[PDB]
């Protein structure tokens, strides 16, 4: 124990989609993250939001936080608060941020969809096949219960359909319209933006970092093959341990033949780039970046625990 990690302000970990603080009040979301930072001197919490939802709305999930994070202040008595999110995560923390800037003090995204997903996009080109409509419908019925079983509290609030339209690179061009950040950059140039953001007198840091263990190979006309470098090929005991792996490998594979380029099985490295870029060459899959399944990862995956304890002192030593 010391301080290692005790930055001035709160750090509020922010989970991304079909997320809760706890799966069914048994399983960590941010997989020994918050114990391992509250070890080191950093106050954590763990926001527990609709695991299905839009980030913008009433209702919304942005909504959400933002009423998390006053009581989060309200009971530490803090002025401000540090934002880190996963996937979604990232997309609401900027909503709180733009909202409410003088809560905030930076906000930090871990393999964010800031230009959406080509894999959502591919999964809402699915369900539009259906001529009668009607997949639409039970497979939403099907992942609402699903989302309000496995939240903690059981939320209700779980609307899957606009999850997944949340998530689609047309929908995600027009959030940033309405959500602006001098942290991103242009549209459509896999470059990012500025490193801070003075939002009417208040300053905010701005980080990212993304995983890239999804990389494309050779190709044919039309058909391009993916390598998963985070693991030793074939015989990596991740393989077997972990279903996620093969998982992400196999919808990475689906990105990559829809132009991605270079994913951690979800998100590619030109959507993730936001603020100061800290790193887009860890060996990690989407689950690997919050220690998942149980802490597994393939031989070549960096430490995701050891990677996020440097960034709380990193923030630490900015001054926030
Ligand atoms: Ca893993």
């Amino acid at each position: 124990a010391d301080n290692y990690a005790a930055t001035r302000y709160p750090i509020i970990l922010v989970h991304g989609l079909t997320g809760t603080d706890k799966y069914a009040g048994v399983l960590e979301y941010w997989y020994g993250i918050q114990e391992d930072l509250q070890q080191r001197g950093a106050t954590v919490y763990v926001a527990n939001l609709s695991g299905f939802q839009s980030d913008d709305g009433p209702n919304g999930r942005g909504e959400q936080l933002l009423a998390y994070v006053k009581t989060v202040l309200a009971a530490t008595g803090a002025t401000k608060v540090n934002l880190v999110g996963h996937s979604q995560g990232g997309l609401t923390s900027r909503y709180v941020a733009a909202v409410a800037p003088d809560l905030v003090a930076s906000v930090t995204t871990i393999g964010t969809p800031h230009r959406g997903s080509e894999f959502a996009d591919f999964v809402q080109g699915v369900l539009a096949y259906d001529p009668t409509g009607l997949s639409s419908t039970v497979i939403a019925a099907f992942v609402n219960v699903f989302g309000i079983l496995t939240s903690s509290s059981n939320n209700t609030n779980q609307d899957a359909l606009a999850a997944l339209k949340t998530l689609t690179t047309a929908q995600a061009a027009t959030y940033n319209q309405n959500y602006p950040s001098a942290g991103l950059g242009a549209p459509g140039s896999c470059q990012t933006g500025a490193p801070t953001e003075t939002v009417g007198g208040n300053t905010h840091l701005l980080y990212s970092w993304a995983g890239t263990a999804i990389q494309p190979t050779i190709s044919v006309f039309g058909v391009t093959g993916a390598t998963d470098t985070s693991t030793i090929p074939l015989v990596d005991p991740a393989n077997a341990l972990d279903p996620s792996t093969l998982a992400l490998f196999g919808t990475g594979t689906v990105m990559v033949n829809r132009g991605s380029g270079q994913n951690d099985g979800v998100v590619s490295k030109c959507s993730a780039l936001y603020g100061q870029v800290l790193s887009t060459s860890y060996k990690w899959n989407h689950l690997d970046e919050i220690n998942q399944l149980l802490g597994v990862r393939g031989a070549n995956a960096e430490d995701p625990v050891a990677v996020i304890r440097t960034h709380a002192n990193r923030l630490k030593l900015a001054g926030v």
